[PDB]
């Protein structure tokens, strides 16, 4: 309630400033950045990228990510901190898994899952002392048994700190009424979690059952959109084929039916993008120049023209993340 | 031909002794035991039963394992040089991938894999400097479509490098004819390749018809069996109700074949094991104490006592593993 932990070390809730709360340096696999790191180039090419990426970012206004990479996404937290002290942006790590655990996770129950996130949140990350300031869960439909004992020990591990829950959902298949279920059956408050990858589906209903029973909505992938690009499958299957207009009026849509607090906005950018097709990168940079910067260059402009208020993007972009991360049972 | 690389640098074909080809000191997942080294008690917990386990096989004769953990079985090089200096055992090191890739893996296409697969063997593994002297690869039935892409990297990096391959096998579903097929359609001379787990079945036809062709037989899990634990479904999944003198005598039946030269022994035996369920280890130790020395303590004996001479065991321990190991086109 009175710091955030960040890759290097904790910070006061106002120092957080503007907050995207579902950004990625590298999206990678566990060992995979160190085995391999011709894959990118270099390390040192992948590090200047972010670092230009993140200080574009910074120059736009933004003052912290949250990168929601977990153990199984590649997370290599020496990395964050090295990208977040030249560009001068806090970056929150996470713990948590992602869609792709490997068997030494898989074959693991909810207690001891419960201690591996209860390690990184409490101790550390690896070797590094860098403490997780956020959860990250996944299921991409209907939840695998395993997926199941992840939902819950992330509960657990949020009710034993404070630190909130984040999501990655199969928007269009309604995940997080399922996830808010096996929450609940936990004791977790909604309040502490966030219901990701919304911004992927345009039913209303489903946003509005979520957001009714006090869940935080992220609108996290507004660049996302393979219009232009219909020959490339790959591209059309990862970005789909709604446009970012599309996907930001959603904000809009939940400010009109009184959920503005409850909105958390990001751009899901990399840097790095090794767990999908070769060159989606170089794909993504061409639909979205501006990276993470697109949030504040792009999207609050659009807003502000269909009417929306400086005062209320402030309170999504400020506010919420902060009242968001700042660890309580009850926010 | 002339060297053969270890964790501790190249080594003469004469150094490498009596050596046990199929091992492993940790069987884990990429990234795991940095990040949860407390599921093994602790760092330091590992190297020292690694320690004493391989000091008691070096006194019963063993010179030399091959440690076959890729990548994707958490394979830790600086783990493994560690224990060899302390324990006077060298250790060959693996490249390749096993049954459980990620996706930054599990997408790449056949020419990336040998990048990958030939970094490991003729620059290093991460930044160790470090070289591999085996590929590992692995099926589980019939091939997967990237199964199929890894079995032809290996066989384009042991074509560069003349370094061997040995494989996982599905052996009652005789996945060696399919992954014989491959390779030959690579080009890969069958005397560079161990079928691994072919103790798994007592298929006499399918054995023979791969060693007919040239390939090495790689009767290397032994100690296995958990004939005494019929209440224990996962240990009994694992390690089967076959005898570990029903898995010996078929090393005697390939003698008698006229295939001694062509057959490779070992335990497939581990110090940790975060990759299947808990405390499997415990179970494991229990039904074989010898550990690594298993080989020499418990099956040469038994073999001799079937009339198995010392000097074809000498040449199955000491010969084979040799020639497959020294790097050459043909062997
Ligand atoms: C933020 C302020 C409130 C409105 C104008 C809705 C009354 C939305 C923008
Ligand atoms: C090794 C020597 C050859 C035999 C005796 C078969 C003639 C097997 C043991
Ligand atoms: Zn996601
Ligand atoms: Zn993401
Ligand atoms: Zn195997
Ligand atoms: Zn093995």
């Amino acid at each position: 309630g009175d710091r955030i932990n960040t890759v290097r070390g904790p910070i006061t809730i106002s120092e957080a400033g503007f907050t995207l709360t579902h950004e990625h340096i590298c999206g990678s696999s566990a060992g995979f950045l160190r085995a391999w790191p011709e894959f990118f180039g270099s390390r040192a090419a992948l590090v200047e990228k972010a670092v230009r990426g993140l200080r574009r970012a910074r120059a736009a206004g933004v003052r912290t990510i949250v990168d929601v990479s977990t153990f199984d996404i590649g997370r290599d937290v020496s990395l964050l901190a090295e990208v977040s002290r030249a560009a001068d942006v806090h970056i929150v790590a996470a713990t948590g898994l992602w869609e792709d655990p490997p068997l030494s996770m898989r074959l693991r129950s909810v207690e001891e899952l419960t201690q591996f996130f209860l390690r990184e949140i409490q101790y550390g990350i690896e070797d590094t002392g860098i403490r997780a300031g956020i959860i990250k869960v996944a299921t991409n439909g209907k939840a695998t048994p395993f997926q199941e004992l992840v939902l819950r020990a992330a509960a657990r591990a949020s009710l034993a700190t404070g630190v909130p829950v984040t999501t990655h959902t199969a928007a269009s298949q309604r995940d997080g009424e399922q996830q808010a279920a096996i929450f609940e059956s936990e004791g977790l408050s909604p309040s502490r979690v966030c219901i990701g990858h919304s911004d992927d589906t345009d039913d209303l209903s489903y946003l509005t059952a979520l957001a009714a029973r006090g869940y935080l909505i992220g609108l996290d992938g507004i660049p996302h959109s393979a219009i232009g690009l219909e020959d490339n499958a790959s591209a059309s299957a990862l970005l789909g084929n709604r446009s970012w207009q599309t996907r930001a009026l959603l904000i809009k849509a939940l400010i009109d039916q009184g959920y503005m607090k409850q909105i958390l906005v990001s751009n899901d950018w990399l840097f790095g993008f090794s767990s999908y097709v070769t060159n989606i990168m170089d794909v993504m940079d061409s639909v979205n120049p501006d990276g993470m910067a697109f949030i504040p260059l792009r999207v609050i402009p659009f807003l502000r023209e269909k009417g929306v208020s400086q005062e209320t993007l402030a309170g999504i972009t400020v506010t919420n993340p902060a009242r968001f991360l700042s660890p309580t049972l009850r926010a």
